[PDB]
C-alpha cells in the first residue's frame, strides 16, 4: 500500500540491479505488475524456477495474473493481461508451433540465471526491444560481468577466507560441525555434495541435498521440516530462500566444455563468476534483525568462463526461434562476447525442431546433445545412437561397463555415439539416461 509510480518507456530495457535482499521480488515486482495493469500492457513474468513461481503468487496475490505453470492452482478469470511462467518454459514456447503473446512488457527475475534456456531468452527479449517493439526490465543484483562478489546487504555479514573441505574428513574441520546456526553449503559437484553430506550425516548433522535434478521436489523440505545443512549446487543461486546463519562457499564449480566440438566433459572444478560468489554469500545477511551471518569462502572468482558450454547451447536454442524473415536474435550484449559463433548456425528445419525441442523437453537432453541427435536427423524415439559410438564413450558407473536391456530385446553396453557427460556426471543422471536409451522414458 506504498506503490510508487514507475514510468513504464516503450522501446527501453532497464536493469534493475538493487542488492540482494532489498526487495526487488517481494516489493518492486508488485509495483511494476500494478503499473502495467493500470496501462494495460500484455506482460509476461519471467520466474527462475517453478518454486519461485509460487513465491511470487503469495506476492501477486489479489492481482489478475495468469500462471502458466502446473507450480501454482490458482483459478483463471480469463481476463488477465499479466502471464507468468518459467524462463524455460518461455523458450521452449517459442521453440514450438504455439503461438506465444506479443508481449509489450518483458519482466525477467534473477535475470543472472546462466542456464542456456535464461540465455537465450535475454537475448530474444533484448532483440525485441532493440527492434522498437516492446520494452524489458531485467531484475538482478548481479548483472552480467558484475566484478563485485560482496555487495550490500540487510544486515552486516562476516566475510572470511577458509579451506573449505571438497571431500569427507575426519579431522581439520572442527569449525564446519561445531555450529549450533544452520548452514548452505555451496559444493563443486553433485557427487562431491553426496560425500560431504554423507559426512556430515556421519557425525550426526541433518542434511537436506539440492541440485538442478531435485531442485522442485526437495527444495519444499527445507521449508516444511528441521536440518542442520542444506548442500546445494549453483541452481541455488537463484532467488532461493533459506532461514539460514551461515553459507559455506567452495567458490568453485565444475563446468561443461565442448572439446574439439565433438563431446562435453566436466572440467574442473573451475572458479565461480564473481555474479555467482555474491548470489552465494547474499543468501544470508537477509534478515535487517539477524546481524550475526557469515560467509566462509573458499577461493577465488574468475570471470574467464567462455569456455563454459551454455553460451554455445544458446546460440543452439536462438537460432532456432522466429522473430522476423532473416532475423536471428543476438544475445544480450552484455553476454554476446562469452561466444564466437555465425548466427544462424545452428538453425534446423521444421522436422528436426521438432526432434530438437522433443529431446530437450521429454527426453531430457542437454541442449548440445539434443542438437547432434536432432541435425543427424534422427527421430526422437529411435535410440541406436545410444549404442553405436565408439569404444571409448562407453559409460561406466562403479568401474563397470553400464548396461540396459534394449527395445529390441537385446543387454547392450550404454555407449552413446555423441559422449555428454552430463548425462552420466551422478548416479541419478545415468538412471535417466538408461531409461532413455531404453525407450522407457
Ligand atoms: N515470506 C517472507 N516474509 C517476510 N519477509 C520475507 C519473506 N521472504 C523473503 N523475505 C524478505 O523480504 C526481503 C526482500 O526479499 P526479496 O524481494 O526476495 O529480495 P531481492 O529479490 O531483492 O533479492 C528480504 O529481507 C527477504 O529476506
Ligand atoms: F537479489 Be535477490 F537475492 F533476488
Ligand atoms: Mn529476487
Amino acid at each position: 500500500h506504498h506503490h510508487h509510480h514507475h514510468m513504464l518507456k516503450k522501446k527501453q530495457l532497464t536493469v534493475l540491479d538493487l542488492h540482494p535482499g532489498a526487495g526487488k521480488t517481494r516489493r518492486v515486482l508488485p509495483e511494476i505488475v500494478r503499473e502495467a495493469i493500470k496501462t494495460r500492457l500484455r506482460t509476461v513474468i519471467l520466474a527462475p524456477t517453478r518454486v519461485v513461481a509460487a513465491e511470487m503468487e503469495e506476492a501477486l496475490r489479489g492481482l489478475p495474473v495468469r500462471y502458466m505453470t502446473t507450480a501454482v492452482n490458482v483459478t483463471h478469470s480469463g481476463t488477465e493481461i499479466v502471464d507468468l511462467m518459467c524462463h524455460a518454459t518461455f523458450t521452449s514456447r517459442l521453440l514450438q508451433p504455439i503461438r506465444v503473446p506479443n508481449y509489450n512488457l518483458y519482466i525477467m527475475d534473477e535475470a543472472h540465471f546462466t542456464d542456456p534456456s535464461s540465455i537465450a531468452a535475454r537475448g530474444y527479449i533484448s532483440t525485441r526491444v532493440e527492434m522498437g517493439e516492446a520494452a524489458a526490465i531485467f531484475m538482478t543484483a548481479t548483472p552480467p560481468g558484475t566484478r563485485d562478489a560482496f555487495p550490500d546487504s540487510n544486515s552486516p555479514i562476516m566475510d572470511t577466507e577458509v579451506e573449505v573441505p571438497e571431500r569427507a574428513w575426519s579431522s581439520g574441520f572442527d569449525w564446519v560441525t561445531d555450529y549450533s546456526g544452520k548452514t548452505v553449503w555451496f559444493v563443486p559437484s553433485v557427487r562431491n555434495g553426496n560425500e560431504i553430506a554423507a559426512c556430515l550425516t556421519k557425525a550426526g548433522k541433518r542434511v537436506i541435498q539440492l541440485s538442478r535434478k531435485t531442485f522442485e521436489t526437495e527444495f519444499q523440505k527445507t521449508k516444511h521440516q528441521e536440518w542442520d545443512f542444506v548442500v546445494t549446487t549453483d541452481i541455488s543461486e537463484m532467488g532461493a530462500n533459506f532461514k539460514a546463519d551461515r553459507v559455506i562457499d567452495s567458490r568453485r564449480c565444475l563446468k561443461p566444455v565442448i572439446l574439439d566440438g565433438e563431446r562435453v566433459i566436466l572440467a574442473g572444478p573451475m572458479p565461480v563468476t564473481h555474479a555467482s560468489a555474491a548470489q552465494r554469500r547474499g543468501r544470508i545477511g537477509r534478515n535487517p534483525n539477524k546481524p550475526g551471518d557469515e560467509y566462509l569462502y573458499g577461493g577465488g572468482c574468475a570471470e574467464t568462463d567462455e569456455d563454459h558450454a551454455h553460451w554455445l547451447e544458446a546460440r543452439m536454442l536462438l537460432d532456432n526461434i522466429y522473430l522476423q524473415d532473416g532475423l536471428i536474435a543476438s544475445l544480450y550484449r552484455p553476454e554476446a562476447d562469452k561466444v564466437a559463433a555465425i548466427e544462424g548456425e545452428f538453425k534446423l528445419r521444421t522436422e528436426q525442431r521438432k526432434t530438437f525441442v522433443e529431446l530437450m523437453k521429454r527426453g531430457d537432453l542437454p541442449v548440445w546433445l539434443a542438437y547432434q541427435v536432432a541435425s543427424a536427423g534422427i527421430t526422437y524415439t529411435d535410440r541406436r545412437w545410444c549404442f553405436d559410438g565408439t569404444t571409448n564413450n562407453t559409460i561406466m558407473e562403479d568401474s563397470v561397463p553400464a548396461e540396459v536391456w534394449t527395445r529390441h530385446g537385446e543387454k547392450r553396453v550404454l555407449k552413446p555415439r555423441w559422449m555428454d557427460a552430463r548425462v552420466c556426471s551422478d548416479h541419478a543422471a545415468l538412471k535417466s539416461f538408461k531409461e532413455f536409451a531404453a525407450g522407457k522414458r
